[PDB]
């Protein structure tokens, strides 16, 4: 054994070792319990930097955790490789998005695996490969044949100067990012999945996700936004019918949450496209110019709330009450009926709309004695759960519930209103209008329509020898792309130009991961039948929205389709914390060493500031594994962790430390067996040792798999070394006792610090450390020894509580015979019964 630590002699040679016994490459193996732990793919936009680092720690951690518990571990890695950043870089650099991606593949690849994750390479995807993206093209036509995705004219931003359609983070102040040019509405065909027609399992089946953090189940509960409510309709008054034609003519129809509130409503409100608001603004100009700027304007509830009246009225089903319209901006022509009522005393945009215009409040609800006061908003004006109705006559007196169904018994009734539920939730629309992405399978004829193409025609294949310009997609300037014949009846027709949102990709890679060479489907049976779901997942909490709900949505598509049969993609779900890094300038901090430049604020690693710390400079300079201890030491891993030129030199001590504690031993008289058995006849010093062992070894067993809070692993580790290192382990038991702790050591660090671990394990040891395994526990380490006048002695457990020795001590054979017919407990010396 070299007395040095020489990370960058040993971390190659023991990724070799582990490439040539194929640890990590893995067969659906029924002879091995499965466990499939993924991380959220990354996309190859360049480098990766310590933040992807630590996700993939993490997942490696786990993995190997796993692994040396007998496990059959997939841990799979591959390439979210369409969509925008390449598209950027193919206008800046001019180069072909494809060529730049697959040579940004490689450089990642290779960043990967110098930092000796366990992955399954074999199993490697990129999205941007036909033989990826023909699947998603194949379920996109099944499902436009059932109609689960269908086509239909949406409102786009579209930049006249650029000639390119705008995402709304690029439409600042009404106009365009690279143009500033006004940014114009247009009505276009477009393709959505109807997410909306399984709304209710993918917010029901949230409750079976007892392994997912609370608050990703709540923000995907209120993404959904599920609400039980009433529609009700205000008949339009005898002097309010000017211009209104059909049921527009009768009623005004909105939707609600509140029916138990309707006797205080006070005004109604509708969209700027609502009929009312065309025909009270035909005469009247100020209308007309606030209709038009509503049209022109998420930002709902930053957004001032204005609105205007429009001498219309409406009157209340419950109380007669004749009820103004006003045209609102926040009101939105397309969720429910376009118009709302308004209940200020118990909604609190209500309240700042009619604080602002003078507008009545009506108390309906109370809460116990809280006082109301018109003047002020208080939380519990809008308490759905403790109050009662007042002021509402009939009703006064009943709670939330009740008053919903006598509500609703006394609307349907009178024909005014039935119960609804609603969901905020929209349809997921599918169309880019951007070139690097998977191609739409459709081909329009002008007399067979808009048809699917077969599935023995697909994939429609994306050229790659295209360099777009960002003056509109180049797929719809392509002749030779667009041109083609219909499937259906032979003549000419032309493809679909648009792609398909990115996300789109991202929604089922985890089960590709489980035949990746499959060529009948998407997923083969067996395969999917083997690995089942993703038993644990780690990603950034910016995708605990979208991207989670459409791969749950895409994984209830694939079970109706019959080639899954789960129906939740993800069991557990652990979301890293950011890592942070200080600026300078913008100059990367490989770039800097201090005691002229200036030291500016830290924040999140990124291109923006040019604060990403490049892992290939840290490997460079102190190894992989002291890259890997440092971040899965600094801070639990859901906790953001700050960079710290430091802590990673202090990793690094803590390697040299654990080699040369191995070197030492070994120089001292070279290998032995391992304590093991009954330990009657060690020395205490040596009892004390194993059992700091055996109870480090449960603790960090408990740390990587219930807790999953590797920081405090590493330290119980640490700790072990420490009373390791004021122990005389000398003597032949001694030594012996001393290979059983660094023969447990090496293998509890080795998820976190695999190269050095699998070093030091093969000078400690011949057999194969995957094969000695996970280390147990020795619970016969893990007991201690026993421990008016005076009369009796009595032998207590070292665990005896303060009732134990008073039991056993009125229980003694001369207490007993000195009690003829206050108890003092000294735990440890004495008990005296007085
Ligand atoms: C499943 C699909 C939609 C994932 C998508 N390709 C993506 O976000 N791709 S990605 O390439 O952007 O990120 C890959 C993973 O790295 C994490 N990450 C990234 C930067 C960083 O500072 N920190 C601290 C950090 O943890 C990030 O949360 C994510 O899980
Ligand atoms: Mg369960
Ligand atoms: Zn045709």
């Amino acid at each position: 054994m070299q007395e040095h630590y020489q990370p960058a002699a040993i971390e190659p040679a023991a990724q070799k070792k582990w490439d040539d016994a194929r640890i990590s490459n893995v067969s659906e193996d029924a002879s091995k319990p499965k466990y499939y732990c993924l991380s959220m793919f990354p996309y190859p936009s360049g480098k990766l930097h310590m933040g992807h680092v630590r996700n993939y720690t993490i997942g490696d951690v786990l993995s190997r955790f796993k692994l040396l518990n007998g496990f059959n571990v997939m841990q799979p890695m591959g390439w979210d490789a369409f969509g925008m950043p390449a598209e950027n870089a193919a206008m800046k650099n001019n180069v072909a998005p494809a060529a730049w991606t697959y040579d940004n593949i490689e450089y990642m690849k290779t960043q990967l695996k110098s930092l000796g994750f366990a992955v399954d390479w074999e199993r490697e995807v990129a999205t941007c490969k036909p033989e990826y993206y023909r699947w998603e093209q194949w379920l996109f036509t099944k499902l436009f044949e059932k109609g689960i995705v269908y086509r239909k004219n949406g409102t786009v931003n579209w930049d006249p100067v650029d000639q390119t359609v705008l995402a709304n983070e690029q439409v600042i102040d009404g106009r365009g990012w690279r143009s500033g040019a006004l940014i114009e509405k247009r009505e276009i065909p477009m393709y959505y999945f109807k997410i909306t027609d399984y709304a209710e399992e993918l917010l029901n089946d949230l409750d079976k996700l007892e392994h997912w953090p609370e608050q990703v189940k709540t923000m995907q509960r209120n993404w959904i936004g599920k609400s039980r409510g009433m529609t009700v309709r205000f008949a339009v008054s005898d002097d309010s019918k000017q211009g209104l034609e059909g049921d527009y003519a009768k009623f005004l129809q909105v939707y609600t949450t509140r029916p138990d509130t309707l006797m205080g409503a006070t005004y109604v409100a509708v969209a700027a496209e609502h009929p009312l608001a065309t025909a009270a603004a035909a005469d009247k100009p100020e209308l007309q110019a606030f209709i038009a700027e509503c049209k022109a304007g998420a930002d709902m509830a930053t957004m001032e709330k204005k609105g205007v009246p429009t001498g219309r009225y409406v009157v209340n089903p419950l109380n007669g009450d004749k009820l103004e319209v006003w045209i609102a901006n926040y009101v939105l022509w397309g969720y429910g009926d376009g118009a709302v009522m308004a209940v200020p005393a118990h909604d609190e945009r209500d309240f700042e709309f009619a604080a602002k215009y003078n507008l009545p409040k009506k108390q309906v609800i109370a809460v116990g004695d809280n006082a109301f006061d018109a003047n002020r908003w208080q939380e519990w004006y809008g308490d759905k759960e403790n109050g009662v109705l007042v002021n509402s006559g009939d009703l006064d007196g009943l709670d939330f519930q009740t008053a919903f169904d006598a509500v609703a018994a006394k609307l349907q009734s009178q024909g005014a209103g039935e119960p609804k539920t609603q969901y905020r939730l929209r349809d997921w629309g599918i169309s880019r209008q951007r070139y690097w992405g998977c191609p739409i399978p459709i081909v329009h004829c002008e007399k067979c329509g808009n048809v699917p193409v077969p599935a023995d025609q697909l994939p429609v294949v994306l050229p790659e020898n295209v360099v777009p310009d960002g003056m509109g997609s180049p797929l719809a300037k392509m002749p030779e792309f667009y041109e083609t014949s219909c499937p259906c009846c032979g003549g000419a027709a032309k493809r679909e130009t648009d792609t398909m949102d990115t996300f789109i990709e991202s929604s089922w890679y985890f089960f590709r991961y489980m035949s990746p060479k499959f060529s009948d489907g998407m997923v083969s049976a067996e395969s999917a039948k083997y690995w089942g779901a993703v038993d644990q997942y780690i990603g950034g909490i910016e995708h605990a929205i979208l991207h989670l709900l459409y791969a749950r949505f895409f994984t209830k598509l694939m079970r109706d389709e019959g080639l899954v049969n789960v129906d939740e993609p993800f069991e557990r779900l652990l979301t890293q914390g950011m890592v942070v890094c200080e600026t300078y300038y913008w100059i990367n901090p490989a770039d800097v060493e201090l005691t002229p430049v200036v030291i500016s604020g830290t924040e999140k690693m990124s291109k923006s500031k040019n604060n990403g710390v490049d892992p290939q400079e840290l490997i460079n300079a102190y190894g992989a594994d002291t890259a890997r201890l440092f971040m899965m030491f600094a801070a639990p891993p859901e906790q953001s962790l700050e960079w710290s030129d430091s802590g990673v030199e202090g990793a690094h001590r803590f390697l040299r430390r654990l080699w040369r504690t191995v070197y030492e031993y070994l120089k001292q008289g070279g290998a032995v067996k391992a304590f093991a058995g009954n330990q009657d006849g060690l020395s205490k010093e040596l009892k004390d040792l194993r059992h700091k062992l055996h109870s480090t070894t449960a603790k960090v067993s408990d740390d990587y798999g219930r807790r999953q809070q590797f920081n405090t692993a590493i330290a119980a580790v640490m700790e072990l070394l420490n009373q390791y290192d004021k122990t005389d382990t000398g003597s032949e038991q001694g030594r012996a006792v001393a290979q059983e702790v660094l023969e447990a050591a090496v293998r509890l660090l080795w998820p976190i610090v695999p190269h050095i671990c699998e070093t030091l394990w093969s000078e400690l040891n011949g057999a194969k450390l995957w094969e000695a395994g996970w280390p147990t526990v020795d619970e016969a380490a893990l007991v201690k020894s026993e421990i008016g006048k005076l009369r009796g002695k009595i032998t207590v457990a070292a665990d005896a509580s303060k009732a134990d020795l008073e039991a056993a001590a009125l229980a003694n054979e001369g207490a007993v015979k000195f009690m003829e017919g206050k108890i003092i407990v000294v735990p440890g010396r004495l008990v005296n019964i007085v």
